[PDB]
C-alpha cells in the first residue's frame, strides 16, 4: 500500500517544469499568436466569446499566474492550460482552423508535460 503524502515542490519548482512546457506551446507561431493576449470581446466588440466560455483563459494567465506564484500545485497548471483548450474546442469546434491549430498544440503539451507531471504529478 504505496500511499504518497502531500509532497508537491514550491511556485519555483512548479515553474522550473511548467514554464518550459509553455515554451513547448509558445514555440508555435500561428497556434500560439490569439493564445498569449486575451480577446476583450468589448475592444473586439464581439459579445460572445466570453457568453458560451466561462473561463476564456489565455497563454498570458497561466504563465502570469506562474512568474508571481498564484499556485503551489502543479494541477492548478495542466488544469488551466488544458482550460484553455476547452474553450478553444468549446467555442470554435471543428469548423475553424483555430480549433485545429489548438489541436496541435494539446498534443505537443500531453507530449511536453508527459515527463513534467511523471515526475512532478
Ligand atoms: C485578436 C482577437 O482578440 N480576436 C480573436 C478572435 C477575434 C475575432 C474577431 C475580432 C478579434 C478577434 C477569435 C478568437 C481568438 C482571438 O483572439
Amino acid at each position: 500500500g504505496s500511499h504518497m503524502r502531500k509532497k508537491i515542490f514550491k511556485p519555483e519548482e512548479l515553474r522550473q517544469a511548467l514554464m518550459p512546457t509553455l515554451e513547448a506551446l509558445y514555440r508555435q507561431d500561428p497556434e500560439s499568436l490569439p493564445f498569449r493576449q486575451p480577446v476583450d470581446p468589448q475592444l473586439l466588440g464581439i459579445p460572445d466569446y466570453f457568453d458560451i466560455v466561462k473561463n476564456p483563459m489565455d497563454l498570458s494567465t497561466i504563465k502570469r499566474k506562474l512568474d508571481t506564484g498564484q499556485y503551489q500545485e502543479p494541477w492548478q497548471y495542466v488544469d488551466d492550460v488544458w482550460l484553455m483548450f476547452n474553450n478553444a474546442w468549446l467555442y470554435n469546434r471543428k469548423t475553424s482552423r483555430v480549433y485545429k491549430f489548438c489541436s496541435k498544440l494539446a498534443e505537443v503539451f500531453e507530449q511536453e508535460i508527459d515527463p513534467v507531471m511523471q515526475s512532478l504529478g
